[PDB]
């Protein structure tokens, strides 16, 4: 699709058989989702945003379907205000910015 | 132009005759630049992101040039770690997300 930015670019994602809403965020290096249960072991990671840093759990090789496009990569879980689809997955779905 | 997301999508902006570098951020509702002086009256505002909230100064009707394209809108100034071009101005230059 072609998404305009008059509103937040929210899309439905499916992870662990659940549907959630997430933001296509070109300003985000990584993907972070609100607290949830993900399979496997996690490694520690710190991410810095506008307000400062937070500690998140890092899971590798997670399948996530974004607007019906399957992607598999690293997903972080922590105290994020919204579910964020960052550049690591955007690139897997061939998303680009156009003007 | 068509911008890929292998790297952060950084562009050159021209504000108050000052030439700068900024991030095209679709995850950002507003535009926020690092501490600088704009002409006019400003209003205090609080914007929240990952890590919490920051206090910025809000200036209305500022002209910005993004990759040659002139755009007008509100510009926030504060302790942001990077200059960010949010949705309020990406819309003015006709930016869209495509996959
Ligand atoms: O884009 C980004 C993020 C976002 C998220 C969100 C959304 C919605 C709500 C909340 C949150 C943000 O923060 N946003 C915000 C809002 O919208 C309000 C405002 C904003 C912004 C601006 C203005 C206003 C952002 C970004 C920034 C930066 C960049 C670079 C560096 C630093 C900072 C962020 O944060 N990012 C980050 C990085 O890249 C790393 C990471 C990882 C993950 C995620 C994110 C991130």
């Amino acid at each position: 699709p072609q998404i305009t930015l008059w509103q937040r670019p929210l899309v439905t994602i499916k992870i662990g058989g659940q549907l959630k809403e997430a933001l296509l965020d070109t300003g985000a290096d990584d993907t972070v989702l609100e607290e949830m249960n993900l399979p496997g072991r996690w490694k520690p990671k710190m991410i810095g945003g506008i307000g400062g840093f937070i500690k998140v759990r890092q899971y590798d090789q997670i399948l996530i379907e974004i607007c019906g496009h399957k992607a598999i990569g690293t997903v972080l879980v922590g105290p994020t205000p919204v579910n964020i689809i960052g550049r690591n997955l955007l690139t897997q779905i061939g998303c680009t910015l156009n003007f």
